[PDB]
């Protein structure tokens, strides 16, 4: 910690060696324009618009310029503003302008840096942008209104570790592409949507099915229901002008039923039903003591990236479905039944923060479970489309007899709560008493690292487990265990860093500081109810006692297990 | 006070007779879109954006439909929702479409609702609007970007009572145009902007100068300085997320220091100088007895009215400047020579709420005092394109020696605040004593009604006054005066309704109580400073021991006063 000396604006500033001319200046209130830097990667230089005037009087780029003793930057000199207002007009002269038609209108850089930095007449009229738009899945991909500023292809390599997009072409008609502009499904992309999360234009978009949900609502011979998850409760009121981390659930309910939503459940039940699963699971494998260690399957990345790059585990894989699958069996198999409404004419809706699962919802395996997938920036646009306003709402609860839930479920939007409900289910199992107290908590598996490694010693036994988020600490770990360096008994991996808070469905942020909010909103929902434990719920008993009669039953293997096969087309 | 039961979408509502649909469904928090309806004027049903689905299965718009017992409203049905998407679509197959280019830009109301109604593709592609803009003085119209709401000519007819504009045209090809496309200053407009403060869309806006401040703060050879109009202090704030009616004072001085400006002041100091030379001149008109009743000076706008439909008045007008002339005049006759800068060499910039300062700047009798002129979103807009966070500033102060002022000039951006401080300073003058304890305030001329008579009393001597805030009630106290129903001393007009709070210039609103927020701010802020009276200022004593060594004298007489003609162009 060894301070400098510089002049900023004619203000002193004490900064750390090593800080740049950007994070320098922002501590005395001052916002440099940019467009190519974010908080998770290294600086890149190409928008070239955050420039700033030093004394000798040249322009330097100030997101990648170390700081020095006795340096004087001028932040706000004509030259700059013309600067900047000459390098933007060179963008907007070759957009394609469908802001009226574009998804990412009123939320895209481009355009509020359009406006605040004072732009009316485009002097430079000529030739723009033109290609083709090709479908890619659940992914939209319009490069005609890409600024190649690389974020996506630097999210996806520096981070990820994936590398399934780079730059092709060079000069004025540079793109982004796949090899040979082949489509994503069949290239080495997993589908988690970490760089439509990243990207600031509307290149990079997702693929809405708003359309069939209001033609089956119209439709008069059809009953529709929607599951919530559990991290949709505390963003989505970030889109109606609320902080990030504040509990909308009840708000969230009834603006669902204002929206003509016959029932609405919640998957926090099903969360139940797959840890009792796993947990029996867990316990069997532990007293055969063969296929070690064992992840787990509630990502559908985790799974794709299973099937591509590491065939040899899929014997390793538990085969329990993810809660929203075995929410929709549930639906489609079990309540029609006690209602009264036939399997073809029930209609079932998720609303989920995440982009793999629009892909899962279509796996031929399933039989078409889900018949449609919402994420929460859909939801917030539906809401507002309605005229439903959401801050004098009144709370209400979800319908029965598949709304009632536990605290041990509400953690599975963070990373490392289904490790911490899984301990706790699996405690119980074992040993027959009830944990009380502080003990409920295991703060050796909280936190936001990149890999987790615990010793919990249940009544003389010691199991070796692990958590690692993120896809690069996955490779890192599958790495030391192929190895032989040490052995695990149980392993967690979920595709995004920091788990499912910071999927690709949810809304776009500004704020250096959402990760712990929403990890703090998300523990306070937790604390605030009155089970914290998964064999306490009282439905889970009673489908049990009436359908299954068992967990890992002969109905319940047919009904709630799955297969996976290799996705590796060898060249 | 009868009250008629309804169901609006399965909720039972009880409001009184002849409230619409909107009006009542409003109490449930249901918002129902709608562009050509505003709460100033009378339903049109132009748009019809805002249908609903009755019992009958019908479309009605629910913007003039009255209310009636046992009456069943969809507003959510799939039916209303695809025929709003088909007539934004059918609006938005002809606009033109410059959004990085439009100054309404995260402003306009149809990009907002273009958003929210989910709009993706246009399936109508052809033919659009295409004119040509002319230049129309401190009004900028663009006829390309018309949806034709009528509000603007409502605003003129119903309101203002001018009628300086009306539709043209029919169909396709219809337009909004003042007679045979003539220049809107030799038509009837008065230059109060109403009519740009309502729009919906970018097709009416003002002209900036802002790149002529830029050129000439970057020219080394000049010297700027700043002064700043009462009611940018309330209202400034609105733009950066704060509520109405919250005092910005330190804030906006300290950012328009980091702007750039050399000397920032106020217009106060100048407000109380012309309450001082018009109190000494009512004083004396009152002592001789002639020319009766006095009129105001202080509003452009209606001495504009004055000079075009009213020429009789002229000799009734009082000479005074208004603050902004009398305030470029010290500058750039007393302090030049103070300081020692040629005439020449100084530059003056103006922010002020109004849009008729910006066409009385350049009035030839003025001799070019005040160079440049701005708004509130101009400044604004400035703060954000330099960087400043407005949220996080330090409070500083304004300049001396000509930054210093009293409570009596604080209430000038308000209707009645004039008539109280004149009448604060003619007791003084005319008895002896200080008014002291609640005596202050005259609780009889506030409020925001259409004429405000009064009758005051100063130590057996009884004066008339009158307060008509609006075109058309000063039409209707003109017609009042001319018959000779009743006599009056004193009458002040503004041309907009409810004070300079509600001028052109001032950021947009959403909420319909802003008139009464803002008033009640700025009553708070005249109610927090030291002294509450115009001749208790030090610097206007300085001024005329120095200088002017009398009010009403023959240098003041030469650089403080001024003289109207008629602009009755006679047909
Ligand atoms: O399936 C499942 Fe789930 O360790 C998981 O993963 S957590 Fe959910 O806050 C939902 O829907 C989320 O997000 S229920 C899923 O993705
Ligand atoms: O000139 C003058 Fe003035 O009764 C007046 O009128 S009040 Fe001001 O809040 C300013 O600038 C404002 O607005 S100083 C003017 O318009
Ligand atoms: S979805 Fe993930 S793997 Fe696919 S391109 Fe984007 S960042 Fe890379
Ligand atoms: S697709 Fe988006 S993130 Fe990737 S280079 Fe283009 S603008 Fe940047
Ligand atoms: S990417 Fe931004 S600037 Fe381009 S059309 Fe979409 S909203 Fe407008
Ligand atoms: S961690 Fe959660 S949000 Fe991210 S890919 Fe997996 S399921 Fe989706
Ligand atoms: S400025 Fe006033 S008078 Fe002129 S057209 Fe607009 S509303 Fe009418
Ligand atoms: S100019 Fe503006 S207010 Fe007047 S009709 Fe056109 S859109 Fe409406
Ligand atoms: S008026 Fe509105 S929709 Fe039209 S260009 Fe301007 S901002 Fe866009
Ligand atoms: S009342 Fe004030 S804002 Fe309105 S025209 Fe007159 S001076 Fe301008
Ligand atoms: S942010 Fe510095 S060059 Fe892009
Ligand atoms: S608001 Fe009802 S028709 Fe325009």
């Amino acid at each position: 910690m060894n301070m400098v000396m510089l002049t900023i604006d004619g203000k002193q500033v004490q900064v750390e060696k090593g800080t740049t001319i950007k994070k320098a200046a922002e501590k005395l209130g001052i916002e440099i324009p940019g467009l190519c830097d974010d908080n998770d990667l290294k600086p890149f230089g190409a928008c070239r618009l955050c420039v700033v005037e030093d004394a000798r009087g040249n322009l330097v780029a100030s997101c990648h310029t170390p700081v020095r003793e006795g340096m004087v930057v001028k932040t706000n000199s004509p030259k700059v503003l013309k600067a900047r207002r000459v390098i933007l007009e060179l963008l907007l002269s070759s957009h394609n302008a469908d802001c009226f038609e574009c998804d990412k209108n009123l939320h895209c850089k481009l355009q509020k840096y359009a406006y605040e930095l004072n732009i009316r007449n485009i002097r430079f009229k000529g030739e723009k942008r033109n290609y083709e738009i090709k479908d890619n899945g659940p992914i939209y991909y319009d490069p005609n209104k890409c600024i190649l500023c690389g974020k996506c292809v630097r999210i996806c390599e520096e981070v990820q570790h994936i590398c399934a997009i780079d730059f092709a072409s060079r000069g004025f008609k540079a793109y982004i592409s796949t090899p040979f502009e082949k489509p994503l499904l069949e290239s080495d992309c997993i589908f988690c949507g970490q760089c439509v999360r990243v990207c600031p234009t509307g290149a990079l978009a997702e693929k809405t099915d708003i359309e069939r949900i209001y033609e089956a609502i119209s439709d008069p011979n059809k009953v529709v229901v929607v599951q919530v998850a559990p991290a949709v409760r505390v963003a989505l009121g970030e889109e109606f002008g609320l902080e990030p981390g504040e509990i909308v659930t009840g708000k969230m309910v009834a603006a669902l039923k204002r929206l003509g939503f016959d029932k609405v459940f919640d998957t926090q039940f099903a969360a139940d039903m797959t840890i009792v699963e796993e947990t029996a699971e867990l316990v069997e494998r532990l007293e055969k003591g063969e296929n070690f260690p064992m992840f787990t399957s509630c990502c559908p990345s985790w799974i794709l990236a299973v099937e591509k790059f590491y065939p040899e585990l899929i014997p390793n894989i538990s085969t329990a479905r993810s809660p929203q699958q075995i929410f929709g069996a549930i639906a489609k198999n079990y309540y029609a039944k006690k209602i009264g409404v036939a399997r073809e004419n029930m209609f079932v809706v998720s609303v989920m923060p995440c982009i793999g699962k629009k892909f899962e919802a279509t796996r031929p395996e399933f039989n078409n479970d889900v018949d449609a997938v919402l994420t929460t920036r859909e939801l917030a646009r539906m809401i507002k489309e309605s005229g439903i306003d959401f801050i004098k709402l009144e709370e209400e609860n979800f319908d029965s007899p598949l709304g009632e839930s536990t605290g041990a479920a509400a953690i599975f939007g963070v990373t490392g709560g289904v490790m911490e409900a899984a301990l706790r289910t699996a405690y119980s199992i074992m040993t027959g008493e009830e944990l009380e107290g502080d003990k409920i908590e295991f703060t050796a598996v909280r936190g936001l690292e990149g890999i987790k490694e615990a010793e919990v010693d249940i009544k003389g036994k010691k199991v070796r487990i692990a958590i690692a988020n993120g896809i690069g600490n996955a490779k890192k770990l599958i790495e030391k265990i192929k190895s032989g360096e040490t052995k695990y008994d149980f392993v967690e991996v979920m595709a995004c860093p920091g788990g499912c808070m910071s999927g690709g469905g949810q809304p776009y942020t500004d704020d250096p500081e959402f990760r712990k909010k929403r990890m703090e909103g998300i523990y306070k929902n937790d604390r605030n109810l009155p089970k914290r434990k998964s064999h306490e719920n009282e439905e889970v008993k009673k489908v049990y006692e009436e359908y299954y009669e068992k967990p890992c039953g002969p109905k319940a293997h047919e009904e709630l297990h799955t297969h996976y096969h290799s996705r590796k087309k060898e060249y």
